[PDB]
């Protein structure tokens, strides 16, 4: 029973817009801020790669549709290109090749019995709205209300599972740095807020328009995706289990307090820290934005099921390091990894996974057991089809994933791997594989072809349960 999956249970995989598609200017699609990163920015990537070909999804939609078949996918989670739909960022122009184009992906899924799952903000913000600031200006809520409307108009009918945003807590650290995430400013501890503050504003402007405009009609879910790693106490101490509370609060709770408690707002903890930070250096006004009371009754609630990017975990005690200001110093805990953990192609990246389960639990008691679909997980290496440490990598967070279910009672309820194939990884380029599926990216025509990993996770797809050899 622990290592079979629920009947209603949803497995796939998934993918991101500027990590696949190419085509960066290809049928009238505008420029964005990965556009301009690796284009004036090369020195920030390794390789000086850029995401103008990637996988050439954009293209070759159809065979990536071919592949989630092979694997037996039932639901394939995928991000629209804000710029390829609004080239200008505004709602004034909307580009029909890029309407086709994303109807064109729907339509060749449903016809292979494969559901959509549609993240509407993966990182590729226009770049005519970040000239505005971008995040950090909260105009950009109800820009990204009026995005997410000519989403559900012209995809809402077939669509029925949507995340509005994928992981701001790390794009939010695009204004944290001057050679990091685009943008690619350095703003740590005063613009990385304000970005977190507009993203939540627009993430409840979105939900709200739905409710208003589409779900009557349409009857679909809309939830949002965030990355939380599990913090390991260092000792047992209460101390260490304070600062590992404190990760959790300013990592996860910065984004899901406001939304998916009954209270909302920040976490106390995120307020009272800061606040006290920021009188301590000497600013009138605390560098945390604040919302007024309407506005918490407006945020809380708008959510119909929890997206969670997992992939490894951390060590935290009791302690405060960091630069003067910045999110991490503000958080109150000092972060390592254990030299003992399993090492992968990512510097950030261990394999923990036992800490994927504790992250669940952690997260059923914070928010009350919500529906939690798990957009994210997965492992990277530098290249090879005999991914041993990959299929591991799958093989035991499904298991511990399956114990969260069905030993613990989190309503875990679907899972897709990161990620279908291999891609633009950001500022790492070509270099870490995070795929189920190689790609040459050397090869005009971009093969995708199968790992053993792709294998492993079409078995367990097929016969809805963890294979014996894979068992403890
Ligand atoms: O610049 S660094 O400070 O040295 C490392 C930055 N972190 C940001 C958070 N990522 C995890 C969640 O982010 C995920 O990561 C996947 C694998 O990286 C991506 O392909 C997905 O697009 C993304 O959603 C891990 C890397
Ligand atoms: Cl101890
Ligand atoms: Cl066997
Ligand atoms: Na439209």
């Amino acid at each position: 029973t622990v290592y079979t999956f629920p009947d209603e249970f949803k497995l796939g995989a998934a993918t991101a817009s500027y990590q696949i598609e190419g085509a960066w200017d290809e049928n009238g699609k505008g420029p964005n801020i990965w556009d301009t990163l690796t284009h004036e920015h090369p020195d920030y990537v390794v390789d000086g790669a850029t995401g103008d070909i990637a996988d050439d999804s954009y293209h070759l939609y159809k065979e990536d549709v071919k592949i989630l078949k092979e694997l037996g996918a039932q639901v394939y989670r995928f991000s629209i290109s804000w710029a390829r739909v609004l080239p200008e960022g505004h709602d004034n122009i909307v580009n029909q090749d890029g309407i086709d184009y994303y109807n064109n992906l729907i339509n060749e899924l449903l016809a292979n019995g494969i559901e959509p799952m549609v993240t509407m903000y993966h990182w590729d913000l226009p770049q005519a709205l970040q000239d505005l600031g971008g995040w950090p200006n909260l105009v950009l809520a109800k820009y990204s209300e009026n995005y997410a409307r000519v989403l559900f108009k012209n995809f809402g009918d077939r669509v029925k599972l949507w995340l509005t945003f994928n992981d701001p807590l790390t794009f939010m650290d695009g204004y944290a740095s001057e050679i990091g995430m685009a943008p690619s400013i350095n703003t740590p501890g005063i613009g990385d807020y304000l970005a977190a503050h507009t993203v939540i504003h627009a993430h409840a402007r979105i939900y709200h328009l739905y409710d208003q405009e589409f779900r009557a009609e349409q009857g679909g879910k809309v939830g949002i995706s965030l990355n939380i790693n599990w913090c390991e106490p260092a000792t047992n101490s209460a101390e260490d289990r304070a600062s590992c509370e404190n990760y959790q609060q300013f990592n996860l709770g910065l984004y899901a307090h406001p939304i998916f408690t009954e209270e909302g707002d920040y976490p106390a903890v995120l307020k009272d820290r800061v606040s006290r930070n920021s009188a301590d250096e000497g600013y009138t006004d605390s560098r945390l934005p604040q919302f007024t009371a309407e506005e918490v009754e407006y945020i809380r609630g708008t959510h119909d099921f929890l997206g969670i990017n997992f992939y490894t975990a951390l060590l935290g005690k009791s302690g405060v390091e960091g630069y003067e200001p910045s999110r991490y110093r503000d958080s109150g805990v000092i972060l390592t990894q254990d030299a003992a953990w399993p090492i992968s192609a990512s510097s950030w990246l261990k394999v923990v996974p036992w800490g994927f389960r504790k992250e669940l639990n952690w997260i059923k008691n914070e928010y009350n057991n919500p529906p939690v679909f798990i957009t994210e997980n997965g492992f990277s290496d530098y290249g090879g089809l005999n991914d041993t440490g990959r299929v591991h990598y799958y093989t035991e967070h499904l298991k511990e994933m399956l114990k969260a279910i069905h030993e613990d009672g989190v309503n875990v309820i679907g899972y897709t791997a990161w990620s279908l194939m291999d891609n633009f990884e950001w500022l790492r380029g070509y270099s870490e594989k995070f795929g189920i599926y190689a790609v040459d990216f050397e090869d005009p025509a971009r093969p995708r072809i199968p790992k053993e990993s792709a294998k492993v996770l079409a078995e367990i797809m097929n016969t809805r349960k963890i294979p014996e050899r894979f068992r403890d």
